[PDB]
RNA sequence: UUAACAAAAGUAAAUUCCACUGAAAUGAAUCAAUCAGAGAAGUGGAAUUUAUUGGCUUUGUAAGAAAUUCAAUG
């Protein structure tokens, strides 16, 4: 069903604010800026387990992206790969 | 001109890690390459290697030695 969230993460790039990177995602979960976490399908199972446990503590929803980190980076209009992603605010979409 | 073994005034090259921050107008770099959101470059650090301690100069050793001269041992 990857004709949805892919288009959802296109208005966020235009109006909303997200942050790319596992280290930078963990920074936002520690604060209150995180409102949603998207994890690719190939994130290492040990670093993935640390994001979810952090999100469970922070009560932030985790969206298991159906593509790899290469596909997730392209979904944000980026020429590198993104493993984890945090949404500070949804611009015009309905992701949150 | 200077040894083994040790010292630590001064000071190198290369690689790998750590902290801050988060790269797109993509940058960084080599003779060649090669690398980066499971995170580049920047700044500040840590470690190891470099014919023994710690690589080079320097120092103790150690000038009393040795080399080159002079005089009839100095």
């Amino acid at each position: 069903t990857q004709e949805g969230v892919n288009s959802k993460l296109a208005l966020v790039t235009k109006s909303g604010k997200y942050v790319l990177g596992t280290k930078a995602t963990l920074k936002t979960i520690r604060d209150g800026k995180s409102k949603l976490v998207i994890i690719s399908s190939n994130c290492p199972p040990l670093e993935r387990a640390k994001i979810e446990y952090y999100a469970v503590l922070g009560k932030v929803q985790v969206v298991h992206y159906s593509g790899s980190n290469v596909d997730l980076g392209t979904a944000c209009g980026r020429y590198f790969s993104v493993s984890v992603l945090s949404i500070i605010d949804g611009g015009d979409s309905d992701i949150l």
